[PDB]
């Protein structure tokens, strides 16, 4: 509804003349009370907040509003400084953000230098944090700018929205930001600057903050050693498994900075945590999604959760997971959404009978050719050999499509499978060394005598005709790590 | 209707007669004002009017009236070298724009080293507007001799009808000329000098004349950077979005020197705009394209639009884009023209289910093929990976055209879709910046694993077989970019 819309706009453009008519520091000031007032109001908007806050936003975008604010912002006297500070702390959008990126940025930069004053230090936090979320070459220029160093000054101080805001730049940095940033910040000793914060206990969200922040950066396994001996990391685990996601969701709700919720974009970067192959980050990251869905299913809009992939890997945390904390997450949000919860599939595929190929046929949606499979008596060793010739004269599987979907569901059973019974050697886990999606070619090696003293002497037309490696981008990569003494 | 016609041409060929007989400067200015008067009349006839002028123009063209009019403008009397240039201004259509370009190039030249008088000046800046809209050779001609300079220096006077025709001689120029000249002009300070017309606020129309010649400077990339420093550029967004086309079309219908508006390929030369990857650019050119659609259905002569590419352009605009600027000045143009608006196709097309693919087929104009895609179960992973034997057999398009025009649909989808949840290493942004016509190649080498880490070491068996990358001259070109280490 744009009701809210059509009736802010008006009193937005009333407010905005008479800033641009103030030419003192008392006008300019009643100026951004009135417009940080309109554009609260539309922040704390049951449902329809975003929206109805967005186009104020962008009306500020146009009439020359950011570039007013921005001046201001220069303006010697620091009254006029810090609320102009604050404004631009509650509209930096997208749309409001390319431009302060490509005007604004520097002139915060030095701003930023004064790191004595708190209100203006807060305020410049709110604008770091808000900002690390622009293209990569952005967090480069920052980082290379005294904003890092900056945030990591503020780091030591008391007051907790300083903090708070310290941990979100943190965390939003560290996802957006390139490797080339994580192993900058690695290096700048930010791992172990954030222990006080997530050991402290005067709030929860600082340390949920934080434990989000270390995790994203030990994903990294070029850093992973040093971050994991900085303590922090371990203590990940601890804390998702006693906080609720719902008193967790209860929050960021009534307070304002957050009473929204968390935008499509900033969903789409937690997701990939579900696959981050390390515990502490997949813990964190369904926790956190289970927070936003809570929230978001209150706000009718889940369907976000299937445009960005979320659903997708939380069936599949649940299907291939072992332990507790996680897959609890997981099923807990996958009900929240009102998605099935999938029972979860033993992993010792090698070792599969009749029935259970009947039961992975019928979970991944195959049950029409169940008769022709058990007929066949396609077991755990003839499913992982199977073949496109084999599924199509033998079994049934006339239409190509519903080839690749089958060998689509088969991919993802190869590489989320357990071969303990067949590689004595150990290769799956050399495999997933180079590239987990290469864990799926174990069986096809394994079976044919093949381990870690021989693969030196392997040869491309050996891997494409026994181990039945199709693709030559993956021989080749295979080929390279094992020419090179494993 | 011939009727006008018919009755000017023997009023014209009197008064070319007269002047042919005037033997002094009065009778030179009174047939010259004559046939101005005629020219006039014709110009600014309802509906008939372009071709009513053109006629005329054609008869000018015979009879040696341009020969004449030339020679006249090389006398030695300043009284009547004002009226020959400014009937020579009012009559140069590419017919009458050749023949100068070929005879009278030069003198023009000498005679605009005229810096001081105002209507020599104006008259001239008439005569090099409507001549820089010539083959590129010309525009390297006429900016090797002072022509540029003289515009350049021209643009700081005060005079209204000045600075417009000047500013519509550099759009001009920017537009027709080619990349040299656009980089010679960025190296000529030209785009700085533009800053103070865009920021005037005499006339609305000397701005948006302004801001058309910076758009279209700023589309080469080679200048970027620099024109965008200049700080018009960042001037283009706002003030589109205030102006009306309607109240814009309104005008340069009452003045005479564009009472009929834009030709044939005035408007051919536009149409790109709205592919130039810009945001002003794009904004801009729908601007102009939305009036110009206002003007030419009053004018009841859409049907150019059609012939152009225009109408093509627009509706790929609006489903293809998230601004909201152009996307309401699109969808304005599309609906004066009698023209459906297409609904926004959401761009995660590898997240897309079932009912998201019947959608786009519908919109496509393939809904006979629905049934054939739902009963296989085609969604986006299936629809992005899709090729020619499974589109026969398995789908059932048996005519090789059909498939054409399919695949002609997908590269479209492919080229305008969003692989965010896919390419984690951004390889949509390296492969856009080649050619864009290459971004549709984004989900075959991300589903292949390669990376921007890892493209150095591929070969062209690789990129044709696993990639899916079928001529060639792509397959060459992407080789060659990679293996220069990104
Ligand atoms: N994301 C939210 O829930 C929320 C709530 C209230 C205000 N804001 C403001 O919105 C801006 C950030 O917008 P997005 O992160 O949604 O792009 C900031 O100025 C922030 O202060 C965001
Ligand atoms: N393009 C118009 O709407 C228009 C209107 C009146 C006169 N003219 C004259 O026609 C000539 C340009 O012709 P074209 O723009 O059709 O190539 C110039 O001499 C100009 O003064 C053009």
């Amino acid at each position: 509804v744009q009701d809210a819309l059509e009736r802010a706009l008006p009193e937005l453009q009333q407010a905005l003349s008479a800033l641009k008519q103030a030419g003192g520091a008392r006008a300019v000031g009643a100026g951004l009370a009135e417009v940080f007032q309109l554009v609260e109001e539309a922040w704390l908007l049951p449902a329809v907040g975003r929206e109805v806050a967005q186009g104020l936003c962008d009306a500020i975008r146009l009439d020359g509003g950011l570039d007013l604010l921005l001046r201001l912002l220069q303006a010697p006297e620091l009254e006029t400084r810090v609320q102009a500070a604050r404004l631009l702390e509650q509209i930096l959008v997208a749309e409001n953000r390319d431009r302060v990126a490509r005007i604004g940025l520097g002139v915060i930069l030095n701003l930023a230098k004064e790191r004595e004053p708190v209100e203006l230090a807060r305020s410049v936090a709110g604008i770091l944090e808000h900002m690390f979320k622009h293209s990569e070459e952005t967090c480069q220029r920052l980082v290379a700018a005294g904003g890092l160093d900056a945030v990591l000054y503020w780091c030591r101080r008391t007051d907790p929205a300083l903090l708070r805001h310290c941990a979100l730049a943190l965390g939003n940095c560290a996802l957006h930001g390139g490797q080339a940033v994580q192993r900058r910040m690695v290096e700048k000793r930010a791992a172990e600057w954030l222990f006080p914060l997530a050991f402290s206990k005067e709030d929860e969200l600082l340390r949920l903050h934080a434990c989000l922040a270390v995790a994203v950066l030990a994903t990294n396994k070029e850093v992973e050693r040093e971050v994991e001996r900085s303590g922090t990391l371990a203590l990940v685990e601890p804390l998702v498994a006693s906080l609720d996601p719902g008193r967790f969701a209860r929050c960021l709700v009534d307070a304002s900075d957050t009473s929204q919720g968390r935008g499509p974009d900033d969903l789409q970067r937690l997701v990939p945590l579900l696959d981050s192959n390390r515990l502490e980050a997949q813990c964190i990251g369904a926790f956190y999604l289970c927070a936003e869905a809570a929230i978001k299913s209150l706000q009718g809009k889940t369907k976000v959760f299937s445009d960005i992939g979320a659903i997708q890997s939380l069936k599949r945390l649940v299907s291939y997971s072992t332990n507790g904390t996680k897959s609890a997450l997981a099923k807990r949000a996958l009900r929240l959404l009102g998605e099935e919860v999938p029972r979860p599939i033993l992993p010792s595929v090698p070792s599969w009978k009749e029935a259970e190929v009947q039961t992975w046929l019928q979970q991944i949606g195959f049950s029409k050719y169940c008769e022709s499979f058990r007929e066949q008596q396609v077991d755990g060793d003839l499913l992982l050999r199977l073949t496109e010739e084999e599924l199509q004269t033998d079994l049934g599987m006339k239409s190509g499509i519903t080839r690749k979907r089958f060998f689509r569901e088969l991919t993802e059973l190869k590489t989320f499978a357990n071969y303990s019974t067949c590689d004595r050697s150990n290769l799956a886990d050399w495999l997933g060394s180079l590239d987990p999606r290469f864990r799926q070619y174990t069986y096809g090696l394994v079976s044919c005598g093949l381990d870690r003293s021989l693969l030196h002497r392997v040869s491309e037309q050996q891997l494409l005709e026994d181990c039945g490696i199709h693709l030559g981008v993956h021989r080749a990569r295979i080929l390279t790590a094992a020419r090179e003494m494993l």
